[PDB]
RNA sequence: GGUGACCUCCCGGGAGCGGGGGACCACCAGGUUGCCUAAGGAGGGGUGAACCGGCCCAGGUCGGAAACGGAGCAGGUCAAAACUCCCGUGCUGAUCAGUAGUU
């Protein structure tokens, strides 16, 4: 229960700051779902878990797309990281951003 | 000096979020002014909606165990997106009396 916390607005490139965002837009990418980023933060090995029904608070596009939040765990609760490549939430974030794409195209 | 945006860094957080460094843009107030006008007030208003301003935001809503917060509707509201009318100012058509002053 003590995972950091990633909504899919934190690296969606047609999205402002103050609209969510928390990566550069050079680095950030378009329109990506929870679903696209569990996937390639699982697939490199986290431990991630899904959470589909979750909305962020500043997201307003009621429809599907747009919904969902991604939980990942950085710490075994001995304090340790469980991964040392990823001590932050931004070196998450702009890894997914990383590899999202080269998912669908 | 102020407002609103937008971009890029740190820092704290399980979220909504919190702390802080730069960059840029728009507008505002009112303090000096000009290689400035034919004349250019630092006027007065109004719209600000079907999403585009900013603010206060019932409900609802998203985040939350909750406190509370985000985004923001209906409604309210504006030194400060943008739009627009009026006043002033400048040129510029025109009207009336057959009015004069003087023939």
């Amino acid at each position: 229960d003590r995972f950091i916390c990633i909504y899919p607005a934190y690296l969606n490139n047609k999205k402002t700051i103050a609209e969510g965002r928390r990566i550069p837009i050079s680095k950030a990418v378009e329109n990506p779902t929870a679903t696209e980023i569990q996937d390639v933060c699982s697939a490199v090995g986290l431990n991630v878990f899904l959470e589909k029904n979750k909305m962020y608070s500043r997201e307003w596009n009621r429809d599907v797309q747009y919904r969902g939040r991604v939980r990942v765990q950085l710490k075994q609760e001995d304090g340790s990281l469980c991964l040392v490549q990823f001590p932050s939430r931004k070196s998450v974030m702009l890894y997914a951003a990383e590899m999202i794409p080269k998912l669908k195209t």
